């Protein structure tokens, strides 16, 4: 039941992953340094060997359209988590509401 956003946070928490995904240091902003590597690891997590970044980025778009993330303008692979009351509810309850 692991959400993509949770998987990304697990990768981001470990600084030894910073060569493919990293917190940028600007608040809750993060960068996919190697987008296809992030997607490969997500495919391993989900046992979906045909995973790729095209597919993973659909979920990033679903998250930013819902206001749980925002896509950073002028960047291709930079996103941020939203720090707002309503977004926190969604993060607290991915499986039941």
């Amino acid at each position: 039941a692991l959400q993509l956003w949770q998987f990304l946070v697990a990768l981001l928490d470990d600084p030894t992953n910073a060569h493919f995904i990293a917190w940028t240091g600007r608040g809750m902003e993060f960068k996919l340094i190697e987008p296809e590597e992030v997607a490969r690891l997500w495919g391993i997590q989900k046992n979906r060997p045909a995973m790729n970044y095209d597919k993973l980025s659909r979920s990033l778009r679903y998250y930013y359209e819902k206001g749980i993330m925002q896509k950073v303008a002028g960047e291709r692979y930079v996103y941020k988590f939203v720090c707002e009351p309503e977004a926190l509810f969604s993060l607290a309850f991915p499986d039941n509401q």
